[PDB]
């Protein structure tokens, strides 16, 4: 069975995610479920799409990426299942949540989830995430052919992007464990930096500047980022996922 | 072959404790699968955990042990109980009623008190029976230890009381991720005149953004919500009538 | 076959990062079991993580890799160390002392520095060695890569210092039970020897919480054997406003 | 000379209690006229009494004391307040907001707390301040005791909150005419047929529609109301107070 | 000032009757208002007419009888004011409510109430009872000449009667405090009675028969009545007003 | 000059009868003030009315006539009695004991039987002596007719019996409060059968819906629920047993 990677905005504070996992193990006995996160802010599709970008790279090809942020649950908004160029399967509401992950790994095939046999038979309109997305992810992980899921659709719904302009960018995400600030400006779109978020030393890593000192760097994904060594730059500057311009 | 262990407690995820319980389980039952239901039950809150455990029997396989401990009585006269339900799933929890709703949903086919040291973690620490009795017994059962080896038959596990609806009810739980409000009134008991006009909806998106709505939640109980908003935040509303 | 990987970090659960580490581990070691110890270690806090890792060797099987990273030194001269203990468990962590208490509890039978690129994630990102060195090495070891292939022998992993308790008994609040508000000290209960006169009042010495009235104060030996103070069904930290490293005196 | 005393409470008419209050008043103020407004306020229901007291200032002379007590706080820290309004009428009630609507209609020219024992019934029984403070003070004021002798100035009497109507028009059934079954809302009529949730013909009076027929109108106070001609709309629709949307 | 005797179907459960009394005291300071009753069943003109029959006899000549049961309020149905042979004044809607009272005391003069000066200047169509009937009763009690009220009308509107026939009649009213049954058959139209409502002992008063025993008598008004001694005959027999009664 | 007439009966307010009595009184005594005590006494219930009349003498002026009639004996050998008490108030009622508690509280200074037709309503209807004897006599006395003109001296008005407490009288029907015949001075918490009852100054010293024990306005031990009906909760009716442990 495929490994199921699991993301949602439902949380860990009660039984709901656990019930989804139990349903998956019911459908696919012996399945491995790795949580990516369930702390996506409520209704926040863009945040989840950002969190899912690298998931295809760092998971095996024998994977189902199960993700649901679904304020459209129980409406005309269907669930989409996708095979990418890596050969991984992806299941999510067709509201664009898979946008960045699909840009990174490609769309080799995409169908709408309409076959009741891959659903949890009484799909509750308020919890399609469990009864359609999770159940379909488990059925696919068990080896159900993607073609059985429903009709081909040309392209999954896609989120829009306001890229950086040559430089002017934006704070895309904040490292909430540490206070580090990430931008959408790729570092290759270039030692010190004059930037508005002041002179920022360009560093390999955090510890090349004194403790509490400011620093600029390329994060794990390759995008320009700002930080304080052993400190929270967000806390100091009060910045929220804002501006950014490299002079 | 080993059962899947479903794991609930009020101990948390902020340090090693739950991880140590899981390591102990894997020591007792190598190759065991442990699915967390949640460990964010508010401290000492048995009723909250019982509410969270109600649907767990339905949505887990029959080859399951439900390991749950909310145990302010740990290291006292209050024993640990192990149960086989009508689905054939095993359940392990302190005999303080925490299994009440789960047992109402799935039945009591057999129940024994956990007294045999061979299913315990030999130096059971009085302050952490949850690990040394409940978790160790759940792992031994998952490994295939017969329930009869666990200790003496007891007629009924201790049960929590309920104040049902009369329509008058209470807010049973709040969806803490979203702010949705759940009641104990079954929907089987269009608009609603209610004290907490609410449009009766299939789902959240049948009303404008920030709009109020009434519906039947996943479990079938009347619930109130704001579309893409927190009704709890708006109304400041658990334990807090539908006019006909 | 594969070892169980026990996983600790200060990176969190609020986004994809820990999940990406787990996916990398499953890529390196298919069919691996990953048990989270915790990922809520306060940022940069090596001492807190070392305290959290002390009992991990005892309560995990011998066929285990303990993968832990709290790494404000990531991408610097500070290497990653891999250790075999007397229980035969493997441990992988930055060589900044994070493994100190775990190693005191289970011993150092062998320790090497992680320098071989074949056990790393080939483009190791300097800001995330925790993923690209620590996690990848933990997965390769769990898959059965010999520890000797990891790099050069080093005599002793870097060790954290300790300020133990003294007899006048004066120690400190080591940790606080953040779920419950219970207060833990570094004073072993066996140093004591029913009620306690202590500065943190008279504290009844109890087997467990429920031997005192609800909201009542109590003293006891916690799961690890160290003197602890609590309120029955209450938060002693909340009542007394105590935070970790605060002084504690046991009057004799 | 003496003021007319208008008398409201939730104590009832089924036994001697209201009569004993009236006797006490006549003891304090011989020759006083006591007109009952009502004593059938539902028990502990301050909001209902405040609604019932709104028009009382308009339809009584200026030489009046409005004596009202709904007092689940009797014998506690909750004092009794005495008020002079812009009409020059006096008002006596527990300072729990019961005078809210009456005061909004007639104004607060002066307000003091009743603390002087000389205007009280000397052994004030904690369970019946309504008699021993409110009624006795109303009688002493009706006899001509200066309001300033009653106790200390207080800036504003305690006031009940209101959830008014909103233009989307959504309001509530404020009161029901319990003699007839007519339904009153908080929507002023100043805010022909009506599309409403509770088609309603808009009428001058009840008899412009067939017997048992539905009708919408502006009641005596000017607020939108619904009724059945020679019938109980409450009985037909099962509507209770605090339950109205007017579609425009 | 005249004594005002006050009857309506509005009730005592809220402020309405009290507001009418306050209006009367505004118009006529120092006026005495005696309630006859305000528990007339809603819209029930016949019941009120029955209740008003003896009112002229048992009140002084210096009286205004103010009565309103007014489902026709705010319509073409005016208010009538009457002087009877006793010299008492009467004010009521011209829908027949004064029928029995007028049969007992006579019509010496009757006018329609049309002069705005005896009305409450903004007469609310839904509450003429207050703004016309009560205000006119108060103005008359203050000494306003009846001729100022409006135009002479020959006869007030009168209710019809289905009298008893030689003997057969009906249950006219039930004593709702006690369960006693009253008929329209005068006792002088007749020791024991064979009657359908059984042999009924003919008694001076209730206590001439055993407790719970049946009895026949002439009530205070002189009409044949049936009762149970210390019991409710209505409760036993389930009889409601208008039900036939036959004396054999 | 005329006395205030305080008026109690079991006849009711649902029709004209009480109003006709008041009109008769105003005919006899012009300018008289009539204060209703109550007319909702349960039918034929003399004991209930006697309980309701106990405090009436205290809280009314001395220049008063207390007119009360609960009269299932109307038009029989049972006469009407008129009384002057030690406060100097006059009282008129059927001589069936209805004045018992009021007289115990205020005393009997003089008592006569009402037999003089000049203080009656000349055609006294046997079924309504309450109007034609009791009310008319109350009005004539209020007008200043000497009590001695009313009829013959009688030594003691008929008196109701009492079963006192030994070492539930009424229920507050507006609120559900329970009153006993045990004086509070025959005594912080109470062990009682009607549970531990907190002894309170007033209702609001206990949580909403909470039980409480106290001394009512008259000084007798009483039980209540704060903002609730204790009668409704416990289904207790008057005369039911109570014991203080
Ligand atoms: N009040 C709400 C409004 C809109 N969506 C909600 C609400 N509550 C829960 N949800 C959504 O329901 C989904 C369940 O499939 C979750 O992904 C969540 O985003
Ligand atoms: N201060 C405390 C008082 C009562 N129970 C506690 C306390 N701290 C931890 N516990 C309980 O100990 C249990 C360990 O088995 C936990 O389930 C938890 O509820
Ligand atoms: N701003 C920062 C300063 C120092 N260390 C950081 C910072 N942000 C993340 N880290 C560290 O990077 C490590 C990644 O291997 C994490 O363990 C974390 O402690
Ligand atoms: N059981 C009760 C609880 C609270 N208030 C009460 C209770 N019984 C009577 N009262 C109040 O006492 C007041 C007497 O001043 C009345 O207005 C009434 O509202
Ligand atoms: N719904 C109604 C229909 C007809 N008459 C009414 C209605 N409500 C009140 N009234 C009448 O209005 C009169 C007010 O003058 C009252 O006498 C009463 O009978
Ligand atoms: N059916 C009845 C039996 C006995 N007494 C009655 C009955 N009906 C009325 N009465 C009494 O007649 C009295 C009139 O004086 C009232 O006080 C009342 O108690």
């Amino acid at each position: 069975p495929r490994v199921v990677a699991f993301l949602s905005d439902v949380g860990t504070h009660d039984e709901a995610t656990g019930l989804c996992k139990g349903l998956m193990s019911r459908i696919c006995p012996g399945v491995t479920i790795i949580d990516i996160t369930h702390q996506v802010p409520a209704f926040d599709v863009v945040e989840g799409a950002l969190m899912l970008e690298d998931v295809p790279e760092f998971f095996p090809e024998h994977t189902v990426i199960c993700a649901y942020v679904y304020p459209e649950t129980g409406s005309g908004t269907p669930t989409v299942a996708v095979r990418n160029d890596k050969g991984q399967l992806l299941v999510a509401p067709d509201n664009g949540l898979l946008t960045r992950a699909l840009d990174a790994s490609g769309v080799a095939e995409a169908r709408l989830v309409t076959n009741p046999a891959v659903m949890n038979h009484p799909p509750t309109p308020t919890w399609y995430g469990r009864d359609v997305v999770a159940a379909c992810a488990a059925h696919l992980a068990a080896g159900t052919p993607l073609a059985d899921v429903g009709p081909v659709v040309d392209d999954p719904v896609r989120l829009p992007d306001v890229p950086f302009t040559r430089l002017v960018g934006r704070v895309a995400r904040i490292d909430r464990a540490f206070g580090n600030v990430w931008t959408n400006i790729p570092s290759a779109a270039l030692v010190t930096l004059d930037a508005t978020v002041a002179r920022w030393p360009w560093c390999t890593t955090f510890s090349q500047v004194a403790t509490t000192g400011r620093l600029a760097y390329a994060n794990s994904r390759g995008r320009l980022s700002f930080a304080l060594n052993r400190g929270s730059l967000v806390a100091e500057l009060g910045v929220a996922p804002a501006p950014v311009e490299v002079h």
